């Protein structure tokens, strides 16, 4: 009494419908909620970047060295931007592409719910009518069956009639129920049918979205990410010690000009 | 006037000394500030793929397809891992190397300051020594002069004759200085020179060293010095590619549907 044959239960495959709806929901907040992490990551970055840039520039650090050091900051301001690039590319154009195909594929009705599951509650109810009926049909047929059964137990004549009468009639009834039980799952195939076409519309959408996101969401098998370390690397293989030294000879040691003693005249 | 030649302009070269020290705080806190922020996004990956690995189990997402979007969480959990080691390796392999550098470089003295900043500070004062007193010589001599000439050019007969006899007994003390600043310059360059020599090669330690720490600490926050990184967007777009749309419907029509298996009506006795 779980099979979806068993009147009222084709309600599952009803509410699978609503479920889509609010999947849909459900991935835009997920695709939001990893935006606000890739935005708090490049803000932090960037101001880590600014503290820095400040901090080195007003300090004794001098020199290629110096430069080397900064170029640090260069890449937390290029990785930065790449994140709040990813916090977009999320929100413009994965949040958006759910939002539109939620909006298009679902309507609903300006009274309540969706018209998408209506139809469907609608044509299964309307395939299970006469199943239901004879079902009920048969509910009795048994019922009274039954108890002409354990009545003609208890008065051991009129009673063994009476068992043959009911016997008769259930009977009969087994007999329509399974004359009309084909109809019956070809009306309900049908209907079942035509919810899943409409799931398939939306689990081939959503694989769709998942490889956008991996997309958008992958800094690698991105030039840009891979770049910056390639420049960061050359800027700091690119100090050299003894330049800085000869800079500091030459600005603040023995290498200054200096203009020694002379003669003074007055 | 600025010269590192004028007297006590070494100074700037002594200073240089004390201003490695604190640049290796400087390079410390950078670094360990940097960390700080590698932790937290490590962290609100970590929370964001728990949250929804929950959401996801819960919801009304079945088969391939939730399989897949559950695949997201992972990679979230994959990245999350690289930033807290990068974290790590910042903290535990770079920070500390520069901690170590900078005990084996600097040595307070109970008595104020560092070692090697007083041994240049001397160096440069013994260096200097002889050569401020000629230069302090040097004006003595040239005032005198210059006073004598003053007091000449006023007097200009017997106050004349006196005031010439100065300028002529001092310009001779002026003059006997020039030539003896002049010929002993060479050896206060010489000396001056080879302590400046001295503090070049302590800050060339310093300078070596640090480039190779800034290449430490840019191999560690390059996430695509490991093939880790590639492989958890190669894992993460086939674990999706793996999502099958309609082996997911063929799924639920037997588990939920019209293949559910049924018990139809019966004789019942
Ligand atoms: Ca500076
Ligand atoms: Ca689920």
């Amino acid at each position: 009494t779980d099979s979806f044959w068993e009147v009222g239960n084709y309600k599952r495959t009803v509410k699978r419908i609503d479920d889509g709806h609010r999947l849909c929901n459900d991935l835009m907040n997920c695709v939001q909620e990893r935006a606000k992490i890739e935005k708090a990551y490049g803000q932090q970055l960037t101001d880590w970047a600014k503290r820095w840039r400040q901090l080195i520039e007003k300090g004794p650090q001098y020199g290629s060295l110096e430069r080397a050091w900064g170029a640090i900051m260069t890449e937390a301001d290029k990785v930065s931007e790449l994140h709040q690039e990813v916090k977009n590319n999320l929100l413009n154009e994965d949040l958006e592409k759910v939002k539109n195909w939620q909006k298009d594929a679902y309507h609903k009705q300006i009274m309540g719910g969706f018209k998408e599951t209506k139809e469907a509650e609608d044509g299964f109810r309307k395939a299970q009518k006469p199943w239901a009926k004879k079902m009920k049909e048969l509910e009795a047929a048994k019922k009274a069956y039954h108890l002409a059964c354990k009545e003609e137990k208890l008065a051991m004549d009129k009673c063994k009639q009476d068992v043959q009468k009911t016997q008769e009639k259930y009977e009969k009834v087994l007999e329509d129920v399974g004359k009309t039980t084909p109809q019956y799952m070809e009306n309900m195939e049908q209907v079942f049918e035509q919810c899943q076409q409409f799931e398939e519309k939306r689990l081939v959408f959503l694989k769709e979205v998942l490889l956008d996101i991996k997309r958008h969401l992958n800094l690698a098998e991105n030039s840009s990410y891979i770049h910056v370390y390639r420049e960061l690397e050359q800027a700091i293989r690119g100090a050299d010690a003894q330049e800085d030294l000869r800079w500091f000879r030459s600005t603040s040691g023995p290498g200054m000009p200096m203009n020694w003693p002379q003669f003074e005249e007055w």
